[PDB]
């Protein structure tokens, strides 16, 4: 039997019985559904398939409130074009044009003309293509016409043939050193390299790589507005070169940081509208990026701001090809849930901002009974040869290809650090297959075990927390509301600090739902008992 617990402030909790009470950097409290459950936080219900939407419909008012219309396939976007209760998700005519799903060419525009002129994937009713096949449908500056069709790219004005940065847009078209290649858009800026030679594909070319980063930050000396600080996101808030991590007065207005109140605005007076600690332009928004602090996923960073994935790198983790399909990533629910539909060579989905210490949770789940390969997360980031990888396979099994080396990979989930020193090859995805280490290439800090795949159709919590300062990992599995894996304290130094992402290696549709990241530098405290715990 369970009683009513108290809040972090010691007033007592009303929230439901699934539910906590957190207390948010205002000393104001919310009550949040706990992992297997949803709703507000005074009322939770089941939540089966880990999306945020419950099973049934909740008396209170506000989205998460009213029935998951999926019940079972996890869509936090419940996205239902047709508005008629079944979620696009697990609805056989998702816009409702009498073609089914899979005989539609246009699955969510409705099209019973079928046309489509190209032949492409798309229908001509849902191509930014008319006559031009481009199954993957990028439109770079979001216009209209895809890529393929586009005389402006990116819409920066300037056309193609005369645009020295074609695809990033810059009206200044400055080119700082002739080589052909403008500024905005040179992995070089300052050498020529019009070549543009990136031998390690790091995204510094060779003419101005030094592979020189002492503090592991995923950043060149040359290229580390902060070389000494392990600081990933790199942030400044005054512009003036040197970032926040060391620099003494990050807003500049004078007052040291060391003692300062609106540590991030200008407050050269220390002056209030309230006496409170806080200051005046930063009251609820530390950062002042116009985002309360409240719902800012990196309260103290300015670009920083909302979980958002639509704007993601791809990587592929084997060019060459042996499948020669290339994973094709949808992302939904405005970029907190993304969705992998081939069954496909290895590859990456990853986001672009970076991050110090960093708190990350998902819902893995692979929506069909077939094949049983790999899924997982990726963080840490720096790039295609340097990065952590969370992955989890159901079935045990022997890679087919027997070269390089004979690549045997297990059920059961993987924490697995990656420092190749040949980077996306032949290598590096039999190394990836190995449940174990691989000389020059993955290292498995830490495996599951039970040894227990994941089961068709089901869906399962992840939770991450990573503090590069001081190399701790450690990550947590939830099977609906039951905790089932524990990493417990992994300490690993290989990445101080990255970007996040996806990872998927030869399955086909996997989804990972209510995602979620923050900033987080607090230290968990389990650390210095690990550390402690040496007798
Ligand atoms: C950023 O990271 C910080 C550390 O990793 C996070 O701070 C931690 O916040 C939690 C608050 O939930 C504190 O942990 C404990 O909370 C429990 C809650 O009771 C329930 O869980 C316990 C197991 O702890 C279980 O036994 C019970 O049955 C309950 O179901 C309390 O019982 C404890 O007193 C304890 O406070 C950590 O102490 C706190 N650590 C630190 C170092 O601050 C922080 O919240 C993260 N911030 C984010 C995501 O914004
Ligand atoms: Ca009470
Ligand atoms: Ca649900
Ligand atoms: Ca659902
Ligand atoms: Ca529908
Ligand atoms: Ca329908
Ligand atoms: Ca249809
Ligand atoms: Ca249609
Ligand atoms: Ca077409
Ligand atoms: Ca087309
Ligand atoms: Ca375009
Ligand atoms: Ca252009
Ligand atoms: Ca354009
Ligand atoms: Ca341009
Ligand atoms: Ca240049
Ligand atoms: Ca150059
Ligand atoms: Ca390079
Ligand atoms: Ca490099
Ligand atoms: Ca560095
Ligand atoms: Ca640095
Ligand atoms: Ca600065
Ligand atoms: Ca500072
Ligand atoms: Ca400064
Ligand atoms: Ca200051
Ligand atoms: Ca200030
Ligand atoms: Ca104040
Ligand atoms: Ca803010
Ligand atoms: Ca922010
Ligand atoms: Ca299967
Ligand atoms: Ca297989
Ligand atoms: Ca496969």
């Amino acid at each position: 039997n369970s009683a009513q617990r108290f809040c972090p402030d010691g007033s007592p909790s009303e929230c439901h019985e699934h539910a906590d009470c957190v207390l948010e950097r205002d000393g104001s409290r919310s009550c949040v559904c706990a992992v297997g459950w949803a709703g507000n936080g005074i009322l939770c219900g089941r939540d089966t398939d880990l999306d945020g939407f419950p099973d049934e419909k909740l008396r209170c008012p506000e989205r998460q409130c009213r029935k998951d219309n999926c019940v079972t396939v996890p869509n936090s976007g419940q996205e239902d074009v047709d508005r008629d209760g079944i979620g696009d998700a697990c609805d056989p005519d998702a816009d409702g044009d009498g073609v089914p799903n899979e005989k539609d060419n246009c699955p969510l525009v409705r099209n019973p003309d079928q046309r489509n002129t190209d032949e492409d994937k798309w229908g001509d009713a849902c191509d930014n293509c008319r006559s031009q096949k481009n199954d993957d449908q990028k439109d770079t500056d979001q216009d209209g016409r895809g890529d393929a069709c586009d005389d402006d790219i990116d819409g920066d004005r300037i056309r193609n043939q005369a645009d020295n940065c074609p695809r990033v847009p810059n009206s200044d078209q400055k080119d700082s050193d002739g080589d052909g290649i403008g500024d905005a858009c040179d992995n070089c800026p300052q050498k020529s390299n019009p070549d543009q030679a990136d031998v390690d594909h790091d995204f510094v070319g060779d003419a101005c790589d030094s592979d020189q980063d002492q503090d592991g930050d995923g950043h060149q000396d040359s290229r580390d507005n902060c070389p000494t600080v392990p600081n990933s996101a790199q942030e400044d808030s005054d512009h003036d070169g040197q970032g926040d991590a060391c620099d003494d007065d990050d807003d500049n207005d004078g007052v040291p940081d060391s003692r300062d109140n609106c540590r991030l605005v200008p407050n050269p007076g220390q002056e209030d509208a309230d006496r409170d600690g806080v200051g005046d332009v930063c009251q609820d928004d530390f950062d002042a990026d116009k985002v309360v602090d409240k719902i800012d996923v990196c309260p103290e960073n300015a670009e920083v701001t909302l979980t958002d994935f639509r704007a993601f790198q791809t990587v592929v983790l084997d060019p060459e090809g042996d499948a020669q399909i290339d994973p094709n990533w949808v992302v939904l629910n405005q970029g907190r849930e993304i969705v992998q539909t081939m069954n496909s060579d290895p590859g990456l989905a990853v986001g672009y901002t970076a991050f110090n210490g960093v708190d990350f949770e998902g819902t893995f789940h692979v929506n069909t009974v077939t094949d049983d390969d790999y899924a997982g997360f990726i963080f840490g980031y720096q790039d295609s040869s340097s990065f952590y990888v969370v992955m989890w396979k159901q079935m045990e099994q022997t890679y087919w290809q027997a070269n390089p080396f004979r690549a045997v990979a297990e059920p059961g989930i993987q924490l697995k650090a990656v420092k190749s020193s040949t980077g996306p090859g032949e290598q590096l995805r039999n190394a990836l297959w190995h449940t174990g280490d691989t000389e020059s290439q993955v290292r498995l800090l830490w495996k599951d075990p039970r040894n227990v795949g994941w089961k068709d159709k089901k869906s399962y919590r992840w939770f991450l927390q990573h503090r590069p300062q001081v190399g701790y990992i450690r990550v947590r599995f939830y099977e609906g509301p039951e905790l089932v894996a524990d990493s417990n304290v992994v300490l690993d130094t290989t990445m101080r600090g990255g970007r996040l992402g996806v990872f998927c290696f030869s399955q086909e549709n996997i989804i990972w739902a209510n995602l979620r990241y923050r900033c987080n530098d607090t230290i968990p405290e389990d650390y210095e008992t690990h550390q402690l715990r040496q007798a």
